[PDB]
């Protein structure tokens, strides 16, 4: 049935609206770990500055030439880990936006799917009433209401033939006769006690 | 709209439901009334007193 797949189906989207939630989980967690990473570094590096810092006073440049030349090795790995978060933030800030704009598609979808559905058993319940008022039509002569009438016919005039109706003549009679026997009878009425 | 023009259908589906409710009686009445006083007058058939089958 088309209306039982309706809800089964956006049971499963349900199933990735948490799934892709813990990808992003995933995905975060890296950069923040990538982060941390480029600040040790830095420190090391920082700490070489400082460290680089104490000699080149009082005139011993000598030894400011190994600190500094130390540190550039340290320096580089900083540079190549500053462009790649910065190239990360742009998949996070992405990644985001899909889970948003699909996040809104799914409860826009659930609102549908009851309004369909509401319909549909209206367009049912009110639809599977009017065939069997079909079966009492009162309209046609295929209904049962109708064709008990022809039963009725059947049956009323099924001893129509038993007892015969009086003839005409007789009835032709009885109310001839009886207009004078009220009024012939009344004749003395009206005339012994007028 | 929806709302509105559904009820209306449920509105004149409720009056013609116990429309067709009264004339159930009235037809099963006249149906026993055309078996009852049916039923009684062919065994009244058998007492004709107006034949030569009946048993009078």
């Amino acid at each position: 049935a088309p209306e039982d797949l309706l809800e089964r189906l956006l049971g499963e989207m349900e199933l990735e609206l948490i799934e892709l939630r813990r990808a992003l989980a995933q995905t975060i967690a890296t950069f923040k770990s990538t982060e941390r990473q480029r600040d040790a570094q830095q420190l090391i590096a920082q700490r070489w500055y400082e460290k680089a810092q104490a000699a080149l006073d009082r005139g011993n440049e000598q030894l400011a030439r190994e600190a500094l030349g130390q540190r550039q090795s340290y320096q580089s790995h900083t540079e190549a880990l500053g462009k790649s978060l910065g190239e990360q933030r742009a998949l996070v800030e992405q990644v985001r936006g899909q889970l948003q704009k699909l996040e809104r598609k799914y409860l826009e979808l659930k609102s549908q799917k009851n309004l369909y559905l509401a319909r549909l058993k209206s367009a049912i319940a009110a639809q599977k009433i009017e065939e069997i008022a079909g079966n009492l039509d009162n309209a046609s002569a295929s209904s049962l209401f109708e064709r008990i009438e022809t039963k009725i016919l059947e049956l009323e005039a099924e001893r129509e033939l038993l007892n015969p109706p009086p003839s005409p003549l007789d009835k032709k009679f009885e109310q001839w006769e009886e207009q004078q026997a009220v009024e012939a009878t009344l004749a003395a009425m009206k005339a012994r006690r007028s």
